[PDB]
């Protein structure tokens, strides 16, 4: 019962891959220790293949089937619609990988007849054939990290035509079902501000709160055929159009449960029997499956008043404490239950008695103070990976601008405000590209965003306090400072100095540029302006934003 079988054909690249940090005239203004930053390449895919390849065994008990019955009871209340071809086509990213069959993402988005004709033929075939495995391309991801080296992650995805049909059958399902089935535990529903609020209120809801993060070793590889059938049975509880049901069963049999792996050069690389990383249902399936198993394991471990927070394969549980020694015992029982369900941990879970000491999705809760002095809670992280990618993006144009994503999702943080906003607005001012829309990612979904609209977006995801936070905590300041020394990034005082320059330059352009200077950089100056609610922030249609996650899902807004 192996996650993968392999032929020995290599996972080949699509193009030239750089492993070393590109340097330009801007590089040393951000980061001087360039040998610390690297990009993963297909060269390391061979190592990743070994890591992700193992036997899965599953022992399913009454807690499991009990939780699944409840999950299905809530699933049965969901009505989901089929998307039209044209609705699905406009959800396709502009630089989504082109079809093998003679069209690309822009053909799809323009509703070109060749594209649409092929998509109708793929759909007709899904309705007619519920057995034939669907081909997938396997590729190494190119992502940037700091040293102390990870191997390349693997992306497995079907043809463009198939991807549009997934949207047609399942987009409304994966968008509406997870909140209904999991309620407040479904993490992708929250803005970062709503998410902190939920965590703190949940932490406060307990008499003696304890919490842990539970992170599964190679989650996609732990997902069995049973797990993918159980997900399908949940989707099928929904009130669906008959073609949707058939297409969902076809996509499950032929794509989701498994299939042949082909490289970029067309060679058969092997065969998948676990989760594909680049299908529509990756995030939702993972979130459901992770919730099912973890809720069941809570019951096996008799944890009092478990609150789950689940996003994909990331899981935090906050529950009632039984004292440190017994909590420790209980976590091992939790871990014992999860492992039996084929979800063992990378690192064993540790109980925590301070909300700020729990880390999941690389992030933790911390505290600062707003204008009035009142404490505000916010999500932050070690800035190392964000900064290493900022350094890469200073010298190379990338299809996803992590700096922009990081400004949006960590806008209230010290390091995003002082370093990322300062640095990238300076570059944008110099190139006169403040109004140029840039592709970025929030919860795995693709967004095209104009840097000038950041103040609006930040106010909506965080509120006006994002522009007013101060008196950050000694622990947080310490981590950032230490990261800046390790990477060879100038100290925070240099950034305050440059921010005043950036601020004045932005004000000197007037308009939306001036708004950016006023709101984003008010922290930089001594005589603080008063920051009132932004007129335009109310106008912005933030629907699609924070209903669900779509990591690997090939979704654009
Ligand atoms: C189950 N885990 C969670 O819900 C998350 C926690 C977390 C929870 C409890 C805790 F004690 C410490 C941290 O922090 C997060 C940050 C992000 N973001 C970053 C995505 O990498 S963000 C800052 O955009 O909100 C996300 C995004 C993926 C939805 C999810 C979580």
């Amino acid at each position: 019962h192996m996650s993968y079988t392999w032929t020995g054909a290599l996972i080949t690249p699509c193009a030239a891959e750089e492993s070393k940090l590109p340097i330009n005239a801007l590089s040393n203004s951000l980061l001087r220790h360039h040998n610390m930053v690297y990009a993963t390449t297909s060269r390391s895919a061979g190592l990743r293949q070994k890591k992700v390849t193992f036997d899965r065994l599953q022992v399913l008990d009454d807690h499991y089937r009990d939780v699944l019955k409840e999950m299905k009871a809530k699933a049965s209340t969901v009505k989901a619609k089929l998307l039209s071809v044209e609705e699905a086509c406009k959800l396709t990213p502009p630089h989504s990988a082109k079809s093998k069959f003679g069209y690309g993402a822009k053909d799809v988005r323009n509703l070109s007849s060749k594209a649409v004709n092929h998509i109708h033929s793929v759909w007709k075939d899904l309705l007619e054939d519920t057995v034939t495995p669907i081909d997938t391309t396997i590729m190494a991801k190119n992502e940037v990290f700091c040293v102390q080296r990870k191997p390349a992650r693997l992306i497995v995805f079907p043809d463009l035509g198939v991807r549009v049909c997934e949207k047609m059958a399942l987009y409304d399902v994966v968008s509406t079902l997870p909140q209904v089935v999991m309620g407040s535990s479904y993490g992708f529903q929250y803005s970062p501000g709503q998410r902190v609020e939920f965590l703190v209120n949940t932490w406060k809801s307990k008499k003696n709160p304890m919490g842990f993060s539970y992170d599964t070793r190679c989650f996609d590889s732990t997902v069995t055929e049973n797990d993918i059938r159980v997900e399908e049975s949940i989707y099928q509880c929904c009130d669906l159009a008959p073609e949707a049901r058939q297409a969902i069963k076809s996509l499950t049999e032929r794509l989701y449960i498994g299939g042949p792996l082909t490289n970029s050069k067309g060679q058969n690389c092997g065969y998948r029997r676990c989760r594909a990383s680049g299908v529509l249902t990756t995030s939702c399936g993972n979130t459901l499956t992770c919730y099912l198993k973890a809720s069941a394991a809570c019951r096996a471990a008799k944890l009092q008043d478990c609150t789950m927070l689940v996003n994909g394969d990331d899981l935090v549980v906050i529950c009632e404490s039984a004292g440190t020694q017994e909590d420790a015992a209980s976590l091992r029982v939790f871990t014992e239950a999860m492992t039996r369900y084929s979800a063992p941990p990378g690192d064993p879970p540790q109980p925590e008695y301070d909300l700020e000491l729990i880390t999941s999705c690389s992030s933790n809760v911390s505290v600062a103070h707003d204008a009035s002095g009142k404490r505000v809670y916010y999500l932050t992280r070690d800035p190392t990976t964000p900064l290493a990618r900022a350094a890469w993006e200073t010298a190379r144009h990338t299809p996803v601008n992590s700096w922009l994503g990081n400004i949006i999702m960590y806008a209230p943080t010290l390091w995003a405000r002082m370093i990322l906003m300062t640095h990238f607005f300076s570059i944008l001012l110099a190139q006169e590209q403040l109004e140029k829309a840039l592709d970025c990612q929030i919860y795995g979904a693709c967004y095209s965003i104009e840097p000038l609209d950041l103040p609006q977006i930040i106010e909506r995801l965080h509120g006006l306090s994002a522009f007013s936070l101060h008196s950050y905590s000694p622990g947080e300041i310490n981590r950032v400072a230490s990261c800046l020394r390790k990477l060879g990034v100038p100290p925070l005082r240099v950034w305050r100095h440059r921010a005043r320059s950036v601020r004045a330059r932005l004000l000197s352009q007037g308009g939306r540029a001036a708004t950016c200077g006023k709101y984003l950089f008010n922290w930089a100056v001594k005589t603080k302006l008063k920051l009132t609610p932004i007129p335009a922030a109310s106008r912005l249609d933030l629907s699609g934003w924070f209903v669900a996650g779509y990591s690997g899902g090939d979704i654009y807004h």
